[PDB]
C-alpha cells in the first residue's frame, strides 16, 4: 500500500519600496508562491518515493507598486515572469529581498532604463 505525500516551497519575497533619497516608502511587502512536489510513500519499507524530475511553474506577479507622483519606480511591477521551481533547487529558496527605487519621474529625467526589458517568448 502507498500513501499520498508532498514537500511543499514557498518563495518568499520581501519587497523593500523606497526612494532614491533612500526614504522608506514601506520595507515590509511580502509574496510567497507555493510550490508543491507530490510525491508517493511506501508504507511497507516506510520509504518516501518523491519525483525527482517535478518541476511546478508559476507565475511571479500579482504585486503592485504604489503609483507616487514625481517618481517613477524602478520596477513598477516585481518579477513578471513565470519562474519554474524544479526538484534540484525545490528544497532551496530562489527570491528572498526585493528593493524597488523610486526616482524622480521620468518628466524631468531621462530614459535610464530602454534596454527592453527581456522576457520569456517560449
Amino acid at each position: 500500500m502507498i500513501e499520498p505525500i508532498k514537500r511543499t516551497q514557498v518563495v518568499t519575497q520581501t519587497i523593500h519600496y523606497r526612494y532614491e533619497d533612500g526614504a522608506v516608502a514601506h520595507d515590509d511587502h511580502v509574496v510567497s508562491l507555493i510550490f508543491t512536489q507530490s510525491g508517493k510513500r511506501d508504507l511497507t519499507n516506510g520509504k518516501e518515493i518523491w519525483d525527482s524530475k517535478w518541476s511546478l511553474t508559476q507565475t511571479f506577479e500579482a504585486l503592485p507598486s504604489p503609483v507616487i507622483i514625481g517618481y517613477t519606480a524602478d520596477k513598477p511591477m516585481v518579477g513578471p515572469d513565470e519562474v519554474t521551481v524544479d526538484s534540484k533547487n525545490f528544497l532551496d529558496k530562489q527570491n528572498r529581498e526585493e528593493t524597488v527605487i523610486y526616482s524622480a519621474n521620468t518628466i524631468t529625467q531621462n530614459k535610464k532604463d530602454g534596454l527592453e526589458h527581456h522576457h520569456h517568448h517560449h
